[PDB]
């Protein structure tokens, strides 16, 4: 259709205008003394949150422009959640000052190019800066301090968090799930993780979580694409007599026999999920058939000759429990008979032996890891199924932050790593005067998520980050309690790898944001 | 012609949108820091100015009721002035805060009578406060260090003033001068001053000087009400002839005379200006006695006999210079004789030793101190006429600060005073909420002129005021060189009277702003 | 009346279009190769033009925000333009770059105040470096050369210069003249310079000469203030009888005397110009003395006791011609006896040897010099009477630019000198990064002019102000033949003194207009 056009200034202010009208939305929340904020809903009650990622999901502008500037920070800032899982208004808030700063420089007339090498070097030395300044939490009493922290300080969930890092290693894998009893239970148990994600959002059987969880399902194993839908008639049949969930691993899945999937799912008669084979090549046929090894199922692939029309109920896998994330799949307690299993470990490992490249050598060591480590279960036990569901989440959120900071480090909490990092790092120059500017401006854009802080604690932001900025080690403003202090020794932390995340995603979509000129739309009808 | 009223919310607020339009105008350009300000002029090119006063005598808005809020805050702006002679930014500001926060409560709806009784007890607490943290400026060389000061840190202006209160005493009389040398000059010649003005503003001769200066003036002494112009028909003939100044000290002088003056001077064929006469019965008769020695004229009263048709040029009194001010007339070296002045002298000598009544005693004494001292004059030496011009106003506003604080004393500059005051009463509590809420207001109020100055300086407000407050004694911080320090110590100090005064004054103009309920004004035409 | 008021970045935009709107109309017509402009005229053809000045001074706006905004900028260049003579459209052009600069800047979120800084350092840097770089033109052929540049190519007048310049000495007066042969005359004749100008601009018989020219006038030498007109009438009877034009040399006139003379010249009875007494005090009276002197008047003064009124004709002195300029004003030929000039100047000299004070024999030697060397007279030679008229102006001011080239020096034309000076003076670093700004916002200020000739040249100004920033020394670009090469050797040269005061009074009103926000007007009918 006619799609309009404007370009300089003037769609720069209009998207400037979008971007910080998301801004003003996300930020209020940010903190412990985040503001409320009241969301709609087509019928009842409008709905009362803290949690920015509804606000901006839920956040869209009637003006088109200002609603794709609006758009930019909203996915950069899921970018950040999915890439870490938490902070996302830090990156909104550090997206913001940055985009604003740069926004009211180019109007003074500054190469942007420049502007945006400068802001690339500042943020990577602070990346390298934030790394050194890290710390190591291999320790198991700051996994429970930090898990203690995330899970609204409760050290319950801290100390599972941390004895089921222990049983599964350093990076294990780990789930949650409801158990009956009122005590937690924690158990070890074989199963298999790998990073895929479902074709299609609509499989997802819990909006909220995102995630497709499915008990006992039947599992097919598939190195073929899936062009025509007759080719799994046979095992819809098959899953539709047994009335238990399937899920499916394909090489590829057409559009035509996923949406055929997706409506028998609107029909509810079967629920079917599916996801695209791990891998690659023979790699991704080895762990195919490591699949069939843990679920007792059969590989089936056009090379050999058998397809998916030559399928029985005993043909394909089974397990216990399986669950479908946004880009992550897991299976927990496959049939697969154990012995089986040790066979292909040690199959693998003799290969591993013999291994002589070293990407293959790390591919085969990993998927021994992840054959033998099993995954550990976390049962939560409490009395009432409302609080069950609480500490799920709670202990959910937890370990997304105990796994992150332990892949990277920690530093304290509060936006005083960035503060810190911004006295460190204020000397470095650029090549010329623009690169420079951009520097200063990146220097002082990371003071703003602290501000934002204070802000929302009432307290005039200036006057503590000045307080701040004197103090010098991991000093600096308890937002809780109100008042200064070391945010380590009171638990305050936050992990490196969120904080350096986001400050990346921030850099980027800035300098990709600013040198924008021509922000098209179509005609508004 | 019609009018209308307005009252409530919708007043207060109308009133608060004219008074904040007023205090911005003029705030803008607070501290030696301050920022210019363009005004109009419909012929030839806009002045630029940083002088409040400036401001204000030039600010009227289009809605009435902004206008009459800002007509009224200038005028009692207008007063703190004629009080001191500085410090009318301060006064605006420190009104500005106090009524917004004021008029903010009885939109929180406290009784206002309660805040207006609040804030009354607060700004005593204040202005005795302050007196006690006054500290005395009688010696020599502060009063050099503060002339210096006020004029543009000029050390000879200061050391000529010092000379001269040396000179005439404490409680003398400085007139300034043009001097046709280069050097500095100073002199003592016996004058006369009284606390009276003009009686029409159409006398100014210079109006930027906002006084008459008539050199060689011929002196017509009445005791008595100036019914009709015919008494004044021959007299001014004859100072036709003379073509010299006329100046007229009349017991009163009726509304159409004055209008018939005011056409002779329009006309100026003669050069006439009129004032009241001080005293009060007897002592204004005795006065005038002695201004018929000082000035070897005679006194025209009704009662012994002689009229003002029957008075000749040699009646007149003359003396070789005369001021009249808005509310203050001086004269320079009285022609009349010496010897009878020093009589009369002696003679109000023996009525205060037979004097009895304590206010006889101290008016007679006042009488022989003005006859007695004289006044001492001091003529600005250089090469151009307008250094003239600059160095006779610096001297000018260096003198009136320079009384101003010898009269009750001077502070640390800058309002710091004010800062230190706040704290020493932070604990005053009101005899109920709304009182005390009212003492809340002001003791937070007068925070806002140092606010001010670091915005016209360019710094974070908060966090200078938390700079000064954590300090003690006169720590505060000079603009100029934008650095911390003992205020005494680079010596920008102000004196108590104009503080106190300012104070005051803001806080009488908020209590009765914070009473208003209705404007009766006329429709806009 | 009632009046609006705006403050704040609308101001400082309103001021930007107001200046933006002179500064295109008037730097369109600058260089040989600048443009053409017509103006307004209410009667005939109007008038085609290129005289920066003369497009200026027509320039005004309806809006009263931009009208004042030019109003201030045209004074401030009109100012600059007294104080040297030429370089209108290059201090105007000056000014709207460095205010067009610091606006954007400070439209950035920058500190006005440090900016200014920036700026003052800036430009005190850069008189202090065009001074080093200027060059002497004490000989007589430089001289002849930049008064034949000045003169559109005409050698004679710079020649004729010279020899009057030789005649009278370094620091001696000129006067224009028409001269009845078809040869140009040169005369030398006592003469006299004084700086003061006529009372009010009504005087002026010849508005495009902009000053009063009498010839043969009756002048009266008087020492008081003249505060009415019944003094003067008898004087203003004798000119009336003598049929000839009147000048006088007041100490002060007032308002309605003034206004009277002025209505008087309206009906043109008395041809009548009053100015203001040169000096201040006993050397005004001395100097007074000098006219009688030199006029064969007579001193009149209030102290000595004769009164204007009993003045005669033979009181009054005459001169062949006199000419009252803006603010100063010259007498030619004298009658007054040639042995009492004389007398009068060893007399001045036995002064000057027992004067101690230096000033005051500073002034006693000024006093002998004007006294005795008199003022040479130039009368200009041609044909027919447009040919004198013109002439007679390029004279004019070809006298003008050799003087203003004597007092201080000359440096290489078209502004290339300033390219010179900012290539010098780019190392310059501010106290913080605002200041730094400031002072680059000031290097590439004073680009502008050379670009915008260019641009007047209709070739691309960056290519040749890069191609002259490479060159060194003086190598510039002769607009005229539209070529490089040595600015010295084509002789187009342009006089330091002009040069440096344009770039002082941009400075100066910039830096005035950046740190002001609030701003009054009166409301638009
Ligand atoms: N007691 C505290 N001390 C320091 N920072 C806090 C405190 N409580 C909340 N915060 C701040 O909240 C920020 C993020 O809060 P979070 O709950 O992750 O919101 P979001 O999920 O939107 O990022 C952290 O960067 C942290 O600085
Ligand atoms: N550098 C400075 N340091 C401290 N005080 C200052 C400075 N500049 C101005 N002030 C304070 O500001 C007050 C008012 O400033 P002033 O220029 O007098 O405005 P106004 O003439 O309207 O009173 C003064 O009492 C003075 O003490
Ligand atoms: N051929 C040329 N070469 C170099 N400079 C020129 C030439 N023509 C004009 N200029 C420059 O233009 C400036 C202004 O020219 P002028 O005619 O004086 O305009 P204005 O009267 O407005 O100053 C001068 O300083 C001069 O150096």
């Amino acid at each position: 259709a006619a799609k309009d056009v404007k370009f300089g200034n003037d769609a720069r202010v209009k998207m400037l205008r979008g971007v910080n009208v998301l801004a003003d939305a996300v930020k209020v929340t940010l903190g412990p003394k985040g503001r409320n904020v009241v969301l709609d809903k087509s019928f009842g009650a409008p709905t009362i949150t803290k949690d920015g990622v509804s606000v901006a999901r839920e956040i869209e502008l009637e003006d088109k422009f200002e609603n794709m500037g609006a758009q930019m920070v909203k996915e950069v800032a899921s970018k950040a959640n999915d890439a870490a899982g938490d902070g996302t208004t830090t990156a909104t808030v550090l997206a913001q000052a940055i985009i604003t700063e740069g926004l009211k420089a180019v109007a003074a007339g500054m190469n942007p190019m420049d502007l945006k090498r400068g802001i690339d070097k500042a943020v990577t030395a602070a990346v390298e800066e934030l790394k050194a300044l890290s710390v190591p939490c291999s320790d198991s009493k700051a996994i429970a301090q930090v898990g203690t922290i995330s899970a609204n300080s409760d050290e319950t969930v801290g100390k599972l968090i941390a004895e089921a890092m222990d049983k599964v290693g350093k990076e294990g894998v780990i789930t949650v799930e409801d158990g009956t009893g009122l005590q937690d239970e924690l158990d070890v148990v074989e199963g298999m993780q790998f990073d895929r994600g479902y074709l299609s959002p609509y499989f997802i059987n819990k909006p909220e979580t995102g995630a497709v969880e499915l008990e006992s399902p039947f599992i097919l194993l598939a190195d073929k694409k899936i062009s025509n839908i007759r080719e799994m008639l046979p095992v819809l049949e098959a899953v539709a007599k047994a009335g238990k969930p399937l899920l499916i691993i394909a090489e590829d899945v057409e559009g035509e026999a996923l949406a055929t999937l997706v409506v028998n799912t609107m029909r509810g008669i079967v629920k079917v999920a599916a996801v695209k084979a791990p891998g690659f090549g023979d790699r991704r046929k080895a762990m195919l058939q490591d699949i069939a090894t843990l679920t007792g199922g059969t590989v089936i692939s056009e090379e050999i000759g058998m397809e998916l029309e030559k399928a029985t109920l005993e043909d394909l896998g089974q397990a216990k429990r399986v669950v479908i994330n946004k880009d992550t799949t897991t299976i927990i307690d496959g049939v697969g008979e154990e012995a089986a299993i040790q066979g292909r470990v040690a199959q693998i490992r003799q290969q591993i032996e013999e291994a002589t490249s070293d990407y293959d050598r790390e591919k085969l060591q990993e998927r021994v890891a992840k054959l033998a480590g099993g995954v550990a279960v976390i049962k939560v036990g409490a009395a009432t199924e409302v609080e069950m569901k609480e500490k799920k989440a709670r202990v959910e959120d937890a370990l997304h932050a105990t796994r992150a900071a332990v892949e990277e480090g920690v530093v304290a909490g509060g936006g005083v790593a960035l503060i810190r990092v911004a006295s460190k790092l204020a000397d470095l120059r650029g090549q010329n005067e623009d690169q420079n500017v951009g520097i200063k401006v990146a220097l002082r854009a990371m003071e703003a998520p602290l501000r934002q802080i204070v802000l929302n604690c009432g307290e005039e932001p200036s006057v503590v980050a000045n307080t701040v900025k004197g103090g010098d080690g991991n000093y600096g403003y308890n937002a809780a309690t109100e008042e200064y202090g070391n945010m380590i020794d009171m638990g305050i932390l936050d992990p490196t790898k969120v904080t350096r995340s986001a400050l990346q995603y921030a850099a980027s979509v800035a300098g990709l944001m600013i040198t924008t000129e021509c922000m098209v739309t179509d005609l508004p009808k």
